[PDB]
């Protein structure tokens, strides 16, 4: 309630004193103490025009803002400071390229409030574990698949039906009904087996050519968006690149021990045994990244920098992966290990 109290009265910083470099593709959110995130997303809100232009309430969207952030738990990986920097490379789509030009307003203002709520309530492991280990949410949700992301969505709207925090209220019922129907295919766009599924299809768009009269077209692009959101801790610097490996590893290795213990056979990536970090990291990149921001560089010729850096750093993990093979003997002299 402090925070509250902060957030509401002392007015939203300029979005350019946070960082000279804060609305650059190069620009690491991670970098940003996470007590400085809330005010950030209410920087960004106001530099897009959203706050005037939706007529949002203050007081509602401070308390949205700050139950957003109180909805992540803290696993390594699928925590606040993830939501945060997914939103914040939305932030610098709209900044770099001219999304006005393809998508509607409101198209836009669906996108990053999905990508503040993407992930919202992880519990570190993924749909495949809820079903195994038959979680309250696969009860819920297994028969529609996509559970984790299904549960995003739904915790989503209980903020929003929570009083007080409802920054849509004053819509039309038209526009309250579109909005929350964007949200719904936005968060559940975040399934990589949902992107996997339409990849073709935004291949024959982006081969025919975006067409901004198509209302298919405007569905699938919002989708590679918020796929090249979810994935934008692969353009950055080959340090942001490493740290969210160990993050990601840690968070997957926590899920392949629970499934040891309850008797399943780990994915090889999720085994602490098994998983070989450079070798999964590159199927990763080859397979899903680099296509994805390849198809991003189709669309929007200034997205070229993105498709670089992803597949800089994948040509990084083949530099180092011979370091991951013991030379010599380990740094204390001993081969105890064995
Ligand atoms: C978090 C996970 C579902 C997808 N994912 C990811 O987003 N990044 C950035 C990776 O490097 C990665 N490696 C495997 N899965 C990965
Ligand atoms: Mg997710
Ligand atoms: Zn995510």
């Amino acid at each position: 309630d402090d925070e509250y109290t902060k957030l509401l009265h002392d007015g939203i910083q300029p979005v350019a004193a946070i960082d000279s470099n804060f609305a650059s593709f190069t620009y690491t959110p991670r970098s940003l103490p996470e007590d400085d995130t809330s005010m950030a997303i209410l920087s960004m809100l106001q530099d897009m025009n959203f706050i005037n232009n939706y007529k949002i309430d203050c007081p509602t969207l401070a308390r949205f803002c700050l139950m957003v952030k109180k909805g992540y738990r803290d696993p390594p990986y699928h925590n606040w400071m993830h939501a945060f920097s997914v939103s914040h490379f939305c932030y610098l789509l709209y900044k770099n390229l001219e999304l006005t030009n393809y998508l509607e307003d409101i198209e836009i203002f669906a996108l990053f409030i999905s990508c503040m709520c993407h992930d919202l309530d992880h519990r570190g492991t993924n749909n495949s574990f809820q079903v195994a280990s038959k979680s309250v949410l696969a009860a819920l949700y297994s028969s529609e698949g996509s559970v984790m992301e299904r549960h995003h969505f739904a915790q989503a709207i209980a903020i929003l039906n929570t009083h007080g925090c409802n920054i849509f209220d004053h819509f039309s019922r038209k526009d309250y009904q579109r909005m929350l129907d964007l949200m719904r295919d936005i968060i559940l766009a975040t399934d990589l087996a949902h992107h996997l599924r339409i990849f073709k299809d935004l291949q024959k768009m982006a081969e025919v050519g975006y067409d901004r009269n198509n209302k298919q077209h405007h569905r699938l692009l919002l989708c590679l968006l918020m796929t090249s959101c979810d994935l934008s801790d692969q353009t950055k610097g080959w340090k942001t690149t490493r740290k969210i490996a160990e993050l990601i590893y840690k968070e997957f290795f926590s899920q392949g021990d629970l499934e040891k213990a309850m008797g399943n056979r780990p994915m090889e990536m999720m085994d602490r045994e098994k998983a070989y970090i450079p070798e999964l990291q590159i199927s990763f990149m080859e397979h899903i990244a680099m296509p994805i921001y390849k198809l991003l560089q189709d669309l929007f010729p200034k997205a070229a920098e993105l498709y670089e850096r992803v597949a800089s750093n994948r040509e990084h993990w083949t530099k180092v992966s011979h370091k991951f093979t013991i030379r010599g003997l380990p740094s204390n002299n001993s081969l105890d290990f064995l």
